[PDB]
């Protein structure tokens, strides 16, 4: 039978047919034996009613190929840390038994996430960029830029691999071309014109990592950024028209790296001399219009960029202030620290960058010839100069953990007796923590930690925690005192820790003037004997500024730093899984790994119909 | 072109080859076109260089079909070291991916598996054991052999 014998041997046979057919291809079908022996067999399996079989060849002779899309077998990989070795032997393996190849080889994916890594899209600007190299396919780049290696000047040994910011922005929107061009159909907004007032807004969001496990100190910072929001603006005579702004950008499948630099977050000198050719290019890019292919078509493109997922330190670390817990405490109101207690929340908003680059000038040329701390006050405190232009905002996590810390330490205040003792000693002190924990242990199940993080902040904040704990005091006018402050607290709080607060939960900011005002006059009340003059920096701005830029910004917790310092732990794990291993190249596939796990495209193949 | 004809026309373009390959399957490989046709597919992908769309066809022309064996996928997760949460993962992704319960996922695996562990097969020994439980289906031992725990004795 044809089927049992050899392909020599059913060649032998049906020589003669075949070359039939391919002369009945040349002489009617233009010589194409192929889909002439394709549909001869497509029309014989539909003769029988074979239906599903003819379907399946129909379907698979076209469109859709081998059992599975190269792209999300890539994403796959890259969404469960396997190595190569790995992937090939799975391969291997699946493909021997009842295969029918389906994965895909490893070689194929090796040149096909190209489309997804930097510099693959034509694009450009007008205005062309100042100071900037513009070739638009330049791949991954060590940051050093070209550092003369000459050890007689300082040495270049700080290692870095970062990208090129506007190659990293153009890759992150031509990947986010599928979602514009849907929610510009969606709108019903004309596609063929309104091809030149898109605006991006673009949240950008540095952090270091501490004690990384080194495989130079054990110290790296990670310098990362994320796509928040983007609106239409022609064709004028409105505002712009919101396209799609992001869905839940804290989750750090969202958070887009850009730079990594095998280095400590305080030493200014080598920070700088690797983050330059980033802020220079970005300073630039606010002048300049992009435009890129993007349905098919040449489109325009402006920015607004906010530096918000600071924390505090690099913030006033970066923006010449005097980090961190000193006489001047806000990076918003210039009032003092013990001012700060006398009033809580009458406030305005006045640091500005440009300004701060005033006052520094100043602080320079001495133009009014001032001792130390006339100087010090005519300038409201600037020392350094700053060179990162920084969004005037607080951070929502961290923020969190030191209300969170804060109640922590005035819950093993109150567990003893403050009011009742003017000074007490380390050994009570301690002695109230230990009967907290045990009391944490008891009821609520909570065991303490080193320190307290984001899911026992949550945790802590809760009211019936605050019961647990407040079961030991001697006072129950204190207790209940207490009570009231934790209730008007967590009225207060969700406040910042929404996403929309106009949209989520607007009651609480109709009421909020009122509620922060009843709550900092119960602390100056009921609580004086400790917040004399000392107050921490997060407690000032939460009573002191948040409806400013809540009403301000549009939105607080939209710009949570959290989404990068969470996803830190990626940057550990790859480096497990996947390190080259060695430091120079360690970093430049580290990042390649995570950039390509964090574009949406395989986010999108990866949730796969919910 | 014929590619894109509905099934009218490319039978009214075909018919004259369509005759041809009837006659030439009778005469030689009584009457059955299907076949013919099938392997003269295969034959025109095999010289095309394009082995791989061929081997899926034939997958699909009475292939060894879709279903991976139980056995062999907790295999390939042990052989690869993956995890448990992240076999599942990549399961659910392949499952909403292309149509089909591809791999098992997890709890079916462990079942299929729990005969291949020690304590399993029922047996005996002729003559029975030297101060051993002829007690057989059990699993995983804890080492110390009841080691009693009171602090007085040796750890
Ligand atoms: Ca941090
Ligand atoms: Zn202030």
């Amino acid at each position: 039978h044809l089927l049992s014998l050899t392909r020599r041997a059913q060649k032998h046979r049906l020589r003669d047919l075949k070359n039939q057919v391919k002369t009945f291809a040349e002489k009617e079908e233009g010589g194409d034996v192929k889909s002439v022996c394709l549909t001869l067999f497509l029309l014989a399996l539909r003769a029988g009613n074979e239906h599903k079989q003819a379907d399946e060849l129909e379907a698979m002779m076209q469109g859709r190929g081998f059992g599975l899309h190269p792209a999300v077998c890539l994403a796959i990989r890259v969404n469960t840390f396997l190595s190569c070795s790995q992937y090939h032997k799975m391969y291997r393996t699946v493909k021997a038994t009842s295969g029918r190849q389906i994965f895909q080889p490893l070689h194929t994916l090796r040149n096909a996430e190209k489309e997804l890594l930097p510099g693959f899209h034509q694009f450009e600007w007008q205005p062309a960029l100042k100071n900037v190299s513009t070739s638009w396919d330049v791949g991954i780049i060590d940051g050093l830029s070209g550092w003369t290696v000459s050890v007689d000047d300082v040495p270049a040994d700080t290692i870095s691999r970062r990208f090129r910011y506007d190659v990293a922005l153009v890759s992150a929107l031509k990947d986010l071309e599928e979602d514009i061009m849907e929610g510009l159909r969606e709108r019903a907004l004309d596609d063929s014109m309104c091809t030149s007032g898109f605006t991006v807004v673009v949240k950008e969001s540095c952090d270091g990592m501490g004690d990384v496990s080194e495989k130079v100190p054990e110290k790296a910072v990670r310098f990362s950024f994320t796509i928040m929001s983007i609106s239409i603006r022609l064709e004028g005579e409105d505002d712009g028209i919101t396209i799609f702004q992001e869905q839940k950008p804290n989750s750090e499948l969202s958070c887009r790296p850009l730079c990594l630099m095998f280095v400590d977050e305080s030493d200014h000198e080598t920070l700088t001399a690797i983050l330059g050719p980033v802020v220079a290019e970005r300073k630039a890019m606010m002048e300049s219009r992009l435009i890129i292919s993007v349905g098919g078509l040449l489109r325009s493109f402006r920015f607004f960029f906010r530096g918000t997922g600071y924390d505090e330190k690099m913030v006033r670390e970066m923006e010449g202030l005097e980090a961190s817990g000193s006489t001047y405490i806000c990076t918003l109101c210039d009032s003092t620290r013990a001012e700060a207690s006398q009033n809580m929340v009458l406030h305005s908003i006045t640091r500005s960058h440009d300004e701060n680059l005033e006052r520094y000038e100043i602080w320079r040329k001495n133009p009014f010839s001032e001792s130390a701390d006339e100087l010090r006050d005519r300038v409201k405190g600037v020392s350094a100069k700053p060179f990162m232009e920084t969004q005037p905002t607080l951070d929502a996590l961290h923020c969190d953990i030191g209300n969170a810390t804060e109640f922590y330490k005035i819950f093993q205040d109150e567990i003893g007796e403050v009011y009742q003792k003017p000074n007490p000693s380390r050994e009570e002190r301690r002695r109230w923590r230990s009967t907290l924990d045990k009391q944490l242990r008891k009821k609520m199940k909570l065991k303490p930690v080193m320190r307290m993080n984001g899911n026992y902040a949550r945790r802590l904040m809760t009211r019936e925690a605050v019961e647990a704990v407040c079961e030991l005091v001697p006072s129950e006018e204190r207790r209940e005192a207490l009570l009231k402050l934790m209730d008007l607290y967590l009225q207060m709080k969700p406040v910042w820790r929404s996403t929309c607060p106009s949209r989520d939960c607007p009651d609480q900011l109709c009421q909020y003037s009122y509620n922060s005002q009843q709550f900092a006059d119960l602390l100056s009340s009921m609580f004086k004997y400790r917040y004399d003059g000392k107050i921490t920096n997060y407690l000032h701005k939460t009573l002191a500024h948040v409806p400013e830029i809540v009403e301000r910004d549009g939105s607080i917790g939209a710009w949570a730093s959290e989404g990068n310092e969470s996803g830190n732990k990626l940057f550990r794990r790859f480096r497990k899984m996947n390190a080259r291993q060695s430091k120079t190249f360690e970093l430049e596939d580290i990042l390649k790994h995570h950039w390509l796990y964090t574009s949406k495209y395989l986010q999108k193949f990866m949730e796969a119909h919910k």
